[PDB]
């Protein structure tokens, strides 16, 4: 009727907002701040804020906002939500170095111990979305947010059912119900769309784009965005030496991957960050060189008779990753590396066992809110939430720590580029492509978001005509 069916990759376990960005994506939860369609930070739940000095953030919340259970969004509710998320999630904790929070009425004051200029930016992170900590339901199954669609039922790792919250603060939402089901295989997501089992899908495989564009019942939307595919190394395994990481870096053919695997919907990568960001100084592009890789591997004693063995993990959710793994395996054999590819259904859970993998295909949104700090703190610091391979170098740590208290924006750019230059020498990961996000829908579905941060999808204006 006005019911919308969505098919997404990357199944979740908990759907607490501090465990996954899914509740923000599907319209259930909202953070204090957001980014707009051009990627700039804006107030969302906040009416006004001020920073009287470099350790104090004063916020006044909007006065007309309710949670989906009818409770008012007050400063006390925001305090308890943020404190709970800090306690329950390392990602949230390491992004928000908050020393205290005080609340009265609609006003809250957030303090830090020292200057952290990216604090407001990180309050736009979907993992910091606000939920009602006093709700008498399990936040891991049916959290209660302020968004336009309330989660009514969750079948773990399979299906989320949401219903219109009529008193949504920005206006009455335009759909009656949304059903989200997980499907990891992109070809299956496309088949579900073509058969009308689903109405909106994300992460469309590039080789299906033409088939969908050809269909007059469907439409495809693409956004270049800020997501990077990569080969991530497990630094806790002593065999993954600098020579080995450099060898693998030279077996990748980034230009060929962008042209033939992504069919032009990606550009070859050097650093984590898309080269379209104008202040980023990218390292030199590595061109494939099998002879160089063989020479590097000989440094550690590997030969055709005694090759390096690598267990490489992959997953289906981002559909080009496993196509890249196959061609890495074929080419690596020419350089005396035998790669065994293991495709897994739950990538984040699988990689927690650091004895079970040598390298993994991976993807990540490296600059979702306009600053490089988030990525460096989460991917290049020990215990950072996306640093699955435990990369850490004290010299890089020092620069990241300096960046965190640096207010002057041009100085932040300079330190960021120094971190890129120093870290690149270690080959912490091999960044492969800056690739577009491709979303497809039935033509009757209108006003979903396909914007550069790669997080938002559903809002109170999304509809079916
Ligand atoms: N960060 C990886 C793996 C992941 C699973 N769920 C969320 N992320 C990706 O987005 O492709
Ligand atoms: N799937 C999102 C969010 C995430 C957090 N951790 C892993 N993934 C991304 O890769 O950017
Ligand atoms: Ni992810």
């Amino acid at each position: 009727g006005k019911d919308l069916n969505i098919s997404l990759p990357l199944k979740t376990k908990s759907i607490a907002p501090y465990e996954t960005d899914v509740p923000v994506k599907i319209g259930a939860a909202e953070s204090l701040f957001k980014t707009n369609d051009q990627g700039k930070i804006e107030k969302a739940l906040v009416k006004s804020y001020h920073q009287p000095n470099d350790t104090t953030l004063d916020i006044e919340l909007k006065d007309n906002i309710k949670f989906q259970n009818g409770q008012k969004l007050t400063a006390e509710k925001v305090k308890s939500s943020l404190e709970n998320s800090m306690k329950k999630s390392d990602l949230v904790k390491y992004s928000l170095p908050i020393s205290s929070i005080t609340a009265k009425g609609q006003k809250l004051t957030i303090k830090t111990n020292s200057a952290y200029p990216e604090l407001v930016s990180e309050l736009a992170n979907p993992f910091m979305a606000i939920y009602d900590t006093d709700a008498k339901s399990d936040v891991n199954q049916t959290p209660v947010g302020t968004g336009p669609y309330q989660i009514k039922d969750y079948k773990q790792s399979r299906k989320i059912s949401l219903s219109n919250f009529k008193d949504y603060w920005q206006g009455k939402p335009k759909l009656d119900h949304i059903t989200v089901t997980y499907q990891e295989d992109g070809n299956n997501r496309v088949r579900n769309l073509e058969s009308q089992k689903d109405d909106l899908i994300t992460d469309v495989p590039v080789n299906k784009v033409q088939d969908i564009e050809n269909n007059q019942n469907l439409k495809v939307s693409k956004e270049s965005g800020f997501r990077t595919s990569l080969l991530m190394y497990n630094h806790t395994n002593k065999k993954m030496t600098k020579s080995v990481r450099e060898a693998l870096d030279h077996i990748i053919d980034r230009q060929g991957i962008a042209d033939h695997i992504y069919q032009g919907y990606a550009k070859p990568a050097t650093s984590p960050f898309n080269d379209k960001i104008p202040y980023i100084k990218e390292p030199k592009l590595t061109k494939q060189n099998i002879e160089q890789a063989k020479m590097l591997l000989a440094k550690d004693g590997y030969t055709k008779e005694h090759p390096l063995k690598i267990k490489l993990i992959t997953y289906d959710g981002r559909p080009e990753l496993s196509k890249i793994a196959q061609v890495l395996q074929s080419d690596a054999k020419k350089a005396n590396i035998e790669i065994d590819i293991k495709s897994v259904d739950d990538i984040e859970g699988y990689l927690k066992d650091r004895s079970a993998w040598d390298a993994t295909m991976y993807s990540f949104g490296t600059i979702p809110r306009g600053d490089t700090g988030y990525f460096f703190n989460q991917a290049y610091k020990k215990d950072g939430a996306i640093n699955k391979g435990d990369y850490n170098n004290s010299n890089v740590d020092d620069l990241i720590n300096q960046l965190n208290h640096t207010v002057d924006v041009k100085e932040r750019h300079n330190i960021s580029n120094d971190i890129i230059k120093l870290s690149s020498r270690d080959v912490p990961n091999s960044y492969i492509a800056y690739n577009d996000q491709i979303v497809a829908a039935n033509s009757k579905v209108k006003n979903y978001k396909v914007t550069p941060e790669g997080i938002y999808l559903i809002d109170y204006r999304t509809t079916i005509e």
